[PDB]
């Protein structure tokens, strides 16, 4: 597959660029350690874990740590951080506890250090679980999903508060392409798999097929900047949000809004692996969707150019 040569050298050029480095990687799994022995302060009982794109692999540089406790203690835990030098906020008797730490004063980790701690989010820890088994899987899972994080926050689509889509919902999207879109798949749907066992976990299957080193190398063997272009194509051209649902529960990956229910918020829908009730699409607005839409025709159309060279650098450019 040389369809997409020049593409690919700047794609994978970018990737260098904005990839988490390893001293950073370093130094969030330090504030982890220090966070964990805090912890320790309070509860031998209360468990502090990782979960988000630091754990699975699929971190930009200069991103925020995603952290649970796992085990009343929120507020005695966020006393001690305080106590400790920490700077941060955190509501009590909110419905979700979180303590959003923003700064440290005293513990080397810098002023613009920034994590949010939940608690008892074991869902998202088993998420986590499997995104990092794909990003085992397959080698071009990391960067096409790094430039479509670093893409979305350029084009100002990468915002839930404020209408758009979060993250974890790319990630979800590039996932659903690589599966049950391109042909032949780069990866097998693990929920799916005949092998998968059922696990239940706060009422949801978390299951999947984690042997790893049992699932066969990927009989696609498309370049990165060809996954990526007929990501962008997908989502452009093909893929119907008004009556479909993004999903892992199909073994051909269709699946209708009125069968799922999901017809009154669902502008988009993409239904959670696990958490099959959780729209992760439910911040996406109707303007929302009418320029993340439009993002992905006019990365589309760039990479469908006639011309050459191609201004790649357009497609990160801002706005
Ligand atoms: O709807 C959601 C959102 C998030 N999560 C859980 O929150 C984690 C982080 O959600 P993010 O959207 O922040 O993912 P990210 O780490 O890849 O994004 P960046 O900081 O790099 O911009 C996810 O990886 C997932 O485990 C959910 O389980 N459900
Ligand atoms: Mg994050
Ligand atoms: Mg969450
Ligand atoms: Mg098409
Ligand atoms: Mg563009």
């Amino acid at each position: 597959d040389m369809s997409h040569k020049e593409f690919t050298k700047f794609c994978y050029e970018v990737y260098n660029e904005i990839k988490i480095s390893d001293k950073e990687f370093k130094e969030k799994r330090a504030a982890l350690d220090t966070l964990r022995l805090c912890l320790k302060r309070i509860s031998p009982d209360a468990e502090l874990v990782a979960f988000g794109s630091l754990e699975s692999g699929l971190a930009l540089k200069n991103s925020d740590m995603d952290l649970c406790v796992l085990m009343t203690i929120a507020l005695q835990f966020y006393e001690e951080l305080i106590a400790e030098g920490f700077e941060g906020k955190f509501l009590q008797r909110a419905r979700i506890p979180i303590i959003k730490l923003t700064s440290d004063t005293k513990n080397g980790f810098g002023a613009s250090f920034q994590c949010d701690i939940g608690f008892n989010n074991r869902l998202a820890i088993h998420n986590t679980l499997l995104l990092s088994s794909y990003t085992k899987l397959d080698a071009r899972l990391k960067p096409m999903v790094l430039l479509v994080k670093h893409w979305a926050k350029r084009k100002q689509i990468n915002s839930p508060y404020f209408g758009t889509l979060s993250s974890y919902g790319y990630v979800l999207m590039v996932l659903y392409y690589l599966i049950h879109v391109i042909k032949p798949p780069v990866f097998p749907n693990l929920l799916l798999s005949p092998l998968k066992q059922e696990k239940i976990v706060d009422g949801f299957d978390v299951g999947f097929d984690d042997k790893l080193e049992d699932i066969p190398p990927s009989q696609n063997y498309s370049s990165l900047g060809s996954l990526l272009h007929g990501f962008f194509r997908f989502y452009a051209y093909k893929f119907e949000p008004r009556e479909k649902v993004v999903t892992f529960r199909r073994p051909d990956g269709y699946l209708t809004k009125q069968e799922k229910g999901w017809t009154s918020r669902y502008i988009l829908a993409i239904e959670d692996p696990f958490e099959i009730s959780h729209n992760v699409g439910r911040t996406v607005s109707s303007s929302g969707l009418y320029r993340i839409r439009g993002e992905f025709m006019a990365a589309s159309r760039l990479l469908n150019s006639r011309s050459y060279p191609i201004p790649y650098d357009s497609l990160f450019e801002e706005a």
